[PDB]
């Protein structure tokens, strides 16, 4: 058997970019095991090592996706809006 597998799936996002799908954790990621991946995945994919074109983006990223959970009044600002659509 060369291969066979399926996972259709469709998803939505609720703004421009999740914050756990980026740095790659779930709902029961808390903060030590989102910290742990930010910090991971920040000297992992760290420019300073990285050459290649494109590894930068990347981490400009990583570190966003922390930066709103990480904090605590970011973090709770989303939970507050539930996913949803802003007040303004």
């Amino acid at each position: 058997g060369s291969s066979g597998s399926s996972g259709i799936l469709q998803s939505l996002s609720a703004l421009d970019f999740d914050p756990y799908r980026v740095l790659g954790v779930s709902r029961t990621a808390s903060q030590a095991d989102i910290k742990k991946a930010y910090k991971k995945l920040a000297r992992e994919w760290h420019p300073d090592k990285n050459k290649d074109p494109g590894a930068e983006d990347r981490f400009i990223q990583i570190s966003k996706a922390y930066e709103i959970l990480s904090n605590e009044e970011k973090r709770t600002n989303y939970d507050h809006y539930g996913s949803g659509p802003s007040s303004g």
